[PDB]
């Protein structure tokens, strides 16, 4: 608990729960700041609470093989499409967040809706069970913060009776939350944290769509409009990191052929970026043009009753 | 009454109605600035009021039955046709905003009278009473924003008639206002908000033409006018939201076969979009080509002296 | 006068004047930039007379039997043939761009030129007296632009003879402007409101052909030719409206049977739409396949020394 | 001269010259892009002197008498037959394109060569002396372009004898250009601009055949025949009316009884349209079908020795 | 040579001379894109030399005098009928087409057999010295294209004989190509040009028959056969125009008295035409009943073993 | 040893040892403060140190050839691409910070992976071994501060195999943190001494990314910000010019066209500034704007499977 932490007795660790951090990763990865703002917190005692988690988790130097060990903490899941799986190097990687851009109807929320399907069959999880545990993939639960109002549970059923999944189980075990607003989105984001505390163990989080609503918000203010979605996908790629969660976001574009909107700001903090696209009728290309390690490639699949296909 | 709101007193209450804020789901959805811009109010207060609203609104994570419960708040408008409302999943939905673009001549204009007429034939509104409430429904009045001078009141007499409704009733129950350009269109559109305010349903909107203004003032300037567009499509959508009631657009197609106008915004903005085209004589197809858990597919129907039928 | 506009004193109305604006709804109908161009004029006084013309005007949302007073300012001009006038639903539509296609030699022109001749015979213009005043349709008169040399005063002076009217009065009252390319064409369109201004009654504007310049102008290039027709009939519309007159133009035909050209620009910009063609002899056939509020049908007349007859 | 044009100096005059702008109608009836395409001539420049041709030639709304005064300036050609002159309404008229399409041997040949040996008899140029001057007929020249070969110098001798005149002094007064295909058939038309600005009074142009060049190299590829037509034919009208020159062509029939080659384009673009066929012996029968002001009619006529008669 | 021409340097001439354009007069008659379909010729450099052949050729207009000389580049072949001659204007012309139709057994193919035979007496060709050189008219050669299988060298040797004449030489210069069918006929046709580019002077081509191989081809299909024969009759006229040759076909006749067969297509193409019937014993009568320059007229002649004669 | 050093005897040593100080230079360029720092150390004791440290590295006033000589020093880094290299000046240098900034997906981190597999490739190291001996660039080891989490094990692997080189000895000897924030990464910096002095030839440094911390956790703060980010750079340009280390960071870009992040301080403290862009497909252009001996130039190159090559 956190009174293993140096300088942390029993009545600071209360104050530290109290003020939600109840983890040493949070804890190592805070600023001296973050933490005196907590009545009863002193610079001295920050400061070294701060150090003693970064040593207790183990954060210096590492390399030869302890290298590949911190790759094989990531967990991938499969999105039902096989070429799709391959272009993404097996899956949606945990630790990351992976952006689906695309003109009107081509997809994306469908996407969403079949990765929290896909999350509740356990095959469709794929991972080192030296590096993750059974435990650690054990109940997933997915939260989709819907920015503008296409959640649709008929949808999640159709999918789950089409993957063998019983739908219930998928709605049971996904928490949807409706933001009317780019603050509404940032602060239900901000406030996945407290799922995890109340004990649900967040694997997969949907942002659809991450910038509608700034789109419309800020039409001279692009500065102030590109400074809260940096801070947005801040959260969202810490969240990743933190709880080795999947975090997806859908985005729009714009003529200019097209590009997703958002800017740099979210072209450098999403970690995969792809392009979706109609094809003749049901088939749909996903384009993948930004990841960390793997080449631009395309994937065809299609979108049918059954979710995506192929 | 807005005094339930924290930090609100019957003095702040005055200088919400004033400014428009009379009920808890405008200023749960508000922005900290939007509500300091009135007098009086100060940047915590209006903080403290949104997160109230939000509060007393319900507006957080939710997960299981209560999804359905959600999905189950959406009623839809019969078409009069059989084959249409099939297509659209049962009928046109509230909270949503459904475009019907199409060749000249194609009917865009007599599904947009038909839908005002339908509005006041109860059994012509389906919903399920456990989420929808009879007293939600009562006394509908639509809104018809016409930009090209086409509503035609003896049109609405006709397709009346042959309902077995009465003509003068629909005439009293729909407000028109004629629009000469995009600025004008847009005003009325948000002026609807006023309307309902005073005492009036507003269940049914009706956009037609939602670009021919649009497309004749910005004809280089292609990112002014997608600005403008998008800023009037978010607020269409937004009222349709707030409001619990159905919107309908009609737009314009051009060569590229045919593509409806409008471009991106309006097309990923309109949550349902259909392509309506001329069959031999007074037949008509409708095809559904964007919806968001509907699979495309088209509809034949007829419109005659009675308005739409089959 | 323009000084009872909000902002707009003595020195304003001089510069709105020498600018063209000098009835409210012209100004009611402007765009903020559209006024601001005006030297002297700011966008806050450009805001504040738009709205207070609007507000003079009444231009808001109307319902019940208001909606039918808006109808009402609709007057009708006879085309001399029984079955036409009733296809037309009472003779052709102040407010309304009507356009007859048709083959070589079907009538088109003859059309034009009869109803250059029926303006001058005060029992042909049909109209509401509680809504359209005698001096509203006072002392009219009709402007021809041709565009392919065909106007005829010898045609004007039979027609007229034969219809007990005389024939000088009606070359009197009619202003004729040869074009003989797109530009000029669209440029007399623009100058029809500086007839108005000069105390013409212009109640009837006729563009013969409205599509044989720009077809052979713009052979590739067909986008640039849809936006400049997009323009000029957007001016027709808008003067159609906003004087109260019937506005007729003619256009040409092509192979696939056959089609009336300019595509889809001029197919949703013309309000009614015929095809003309030729019967056995003097006899003629127009078939209304496009109007707002009346079903498709076919009139039969003839074309003889007197003008269009039956 | 040039230079009374606004901005247009000595320079700009000498760069019009060579270009070919010659005269104000011209200039009057001119694209900016066309004379910005003249090195030297700025967009700016070019509207500059376009609207002051304009204004130079008087080209504006005109009303009352002024009307019958342009119809006034239209001079007619005698064809040697009474009643072909008669249902002509005169003669062959100056400003537009008169054709003469029939079966194999009708006379259509005939027809051109006898109009090319009338335009020098002085008497068979019938005109307003009031509207046309006697210089403005003076020394007239006709441009023969035969697309068949079948011009025959012999002809023209034999009836100019017959007529009184003498034969070399038509011979001499007409261009003959054989064409042996359509892009050599327009081009020879498009430099009969030419030919005036070296002095030579064209007022009579005959296109013989209009149409059996085109129709037997596009033989699938008819949009593209349509579209060389449209643009031959439009050459045709202009230069009949900045000329005020009379253009007369002929035309080949297909089986469907029998119908004038050519399609819609011909058949809008001609102004006046003839079917001609044999009688008994020498005896032709002409009927009108198309014209601007005359009822359909017929005429009887011989070809003898001495060319057209009765 | 073909260097002579703008562009065209010694490889261009050598894709030309391979492609079959190895004088001018084709060259200036061709269109670009006939050109360009040759490996190695572009556009520009295709419409470059056709300019420069046209240029080259002097293919301008022409007036006075120039005219006479035009028509004096036609030379006749005499039929060895004084009044056939007579009739013809001379004999038959170069530079025209001419058909002879007639009942069974009238003639038709004596006529051709004739005319191969008189081709071989210099005396028989007329022409104007200072227009037609000695060296054109040498050695010439005739083409017999026989559809029926009707040529007989014995009847050839036989009117040679009574001619004075060698009939050896004249089968020496005489090539005869038998076709079964249409596409044959045609094709033949279309090879003469490689006959004459391999040195032959092909002044007299002979197609009989004309129409009974696309007549019993084509039984509803009347357009393609028009089509067919259309393209066929513009092959024959151009090569009659191009290489100043005599080209006569023959021609059956049905009931409707008699009509010659092929429609409108083969009348309008054939220069002249005659109608043959039989009188007493081996007396025959040629009816001419189309041509550019002559009255209608009828010769009476005989056919016996000598061949044409009176 | 540091008993080499003026007042300093085995007792002061082990204090010296103790507190980092290891080496003569960090002596020579320590402050007396920072010394006195140090338990048992005195101002005068400190000055001596410092001042016999400066004397016995020979740091004073150079002239003439032994300018050369601290030139000479400098070793550099090949990138794989001959192009880059070439506008390097030869290749990454060492004594330096070099910075690549540029838009998402460029290539940043892909070229600090190419480096640390090239530091293992003996050959490509460039240096002058009268200057460099091959003992100080003996086992090199690079460290790599990972602030994104992007380094990727399995690509070092694929592009060392493509170099013939052996992945695992590249991990074996890179040392990988990953840092959360800008306190981590600073602190990272800081221990790369502690590294040294434990044996490692830290030979290449990493900073990947130099200010994506930095930007998103300093959001009015703007000067606290650029004083933190002050202090890293002036760490890392000691780091390179006292290990004679090769020290490379990379940059995210915001618009105004684009610019790298980090303001003024990141400006100055870089000593090489690369803009990288993506061109088609594969290729890449990389820009130096600024550095302290060559001219701006443009490098393009490729990032493939293998790596950066061109
Ligand atoms: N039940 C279903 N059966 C078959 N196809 C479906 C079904 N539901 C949705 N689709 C397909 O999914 C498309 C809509 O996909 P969607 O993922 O919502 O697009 P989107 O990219 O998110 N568009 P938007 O957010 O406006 O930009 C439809 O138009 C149908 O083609
Ligand atoms: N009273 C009626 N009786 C029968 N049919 C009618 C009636 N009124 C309208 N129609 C039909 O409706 C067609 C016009 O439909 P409309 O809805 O106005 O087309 P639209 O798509 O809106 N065209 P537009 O806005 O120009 O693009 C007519 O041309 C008639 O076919
Ligand atoms: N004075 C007249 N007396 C009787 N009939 C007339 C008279 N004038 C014109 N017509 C008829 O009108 C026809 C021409 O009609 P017109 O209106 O000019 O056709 P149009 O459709 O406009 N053709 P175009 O513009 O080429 O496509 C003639 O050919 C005559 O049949
Ligand atoms: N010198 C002449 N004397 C008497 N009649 C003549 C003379 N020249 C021509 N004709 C008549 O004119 C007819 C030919 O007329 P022509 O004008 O060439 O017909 P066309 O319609 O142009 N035929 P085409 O172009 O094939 O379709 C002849 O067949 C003679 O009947
Ligand atoms: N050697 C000959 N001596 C005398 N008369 C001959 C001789 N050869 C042919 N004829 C005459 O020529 C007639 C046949 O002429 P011919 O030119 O073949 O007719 P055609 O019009 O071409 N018939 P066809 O092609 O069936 O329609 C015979 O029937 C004989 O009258
Ligand atoms: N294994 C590979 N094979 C081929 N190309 C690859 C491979 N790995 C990465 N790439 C290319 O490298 C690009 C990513 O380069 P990267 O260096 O990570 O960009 P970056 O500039 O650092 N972006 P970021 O930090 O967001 O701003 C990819 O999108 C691929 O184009
Ligand atoms: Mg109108
Ligand atoms: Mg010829």
């Amino acid at each position: 608990g956190l009174t293993d932490l140096p300088g942390v007795g029993p009545s600071t660790a209360e104050k530290l729960v109290e003020a939600g951090y109840i983890d040493f990763m949070k804890i190592a990865t805070a600023t001296v700041g973050e933490l005196t703002d907590i009545e009863g917190i002193s610079e001295k005692a920050a400061a070294k609470m701060i150090m003693g988690a970064r040593d207790l988790c183990d954060l210096g130097f590492k390399s030869g093989i302890d290298l590949l060990k911190q790759r094989s903490t990531v967990w991938k899941l499969s999105t039902s499409s096989s070429e799709l799986d391959s272009v993404l190097g097996g899956g949606l990687e945990s630790q990351s967040v992976t952006e689906f851009a695309g003109v009107f109807g081509s997809g994306k929320t469908q996407i969403m809706h079949q990765s929290c399907v896909n999350l509740q069959n356990p095959e469709f999880l794929f991972y080192d069970e030296e590096a993750v545990s059974k435990g650690e993939v054990a109940q997933p639960k997915a939260v989709y913060i819907d920015t503008e109002g296409t959640f649709r549970p008929e949808r999640i059923m159709q999918m789950a009776e089409h993957a063998g999944i019983d739908g219930q189980t998928v709605l049971d075990n996904t928490f949807v939350a409706r933001a009317y607003n780019s603050d509404m989105q940032m602060l239900f984001a901000e406030k996945i944290e407290d799922l995890i505390q109340e004990g649900n163990n967040i694997k997969l989080v949907v942002i659809d769509s991450l910038t509608s609503t700034f789109r419309n918000e800020y039409t001279g203010k692009l500065a102030e409009r590109q400074q809260k979605l940096g801070r947005h996908m801040a959260t969202l790629n810490k969240l990743a990191d933190l709880f080795n969660c999947v975090v997806l976001v859908t985005n729009q574009v714009s003529a200019k052929a097209e590009q997703a909107i958002g800017g740099h700001i979210v072209g450098h903090a999403a970690t995969f970026r792809f392009f979706v696209r109609k094809g003749k009728g049901d088939k749909r290309v996903a384009k993948l043009y930004k990841s960390p390690h793997l080449p631009d490639a395309e994937a065809i699949f299609r979108i049918t009753e059954k979710g995506i296909q192929d």
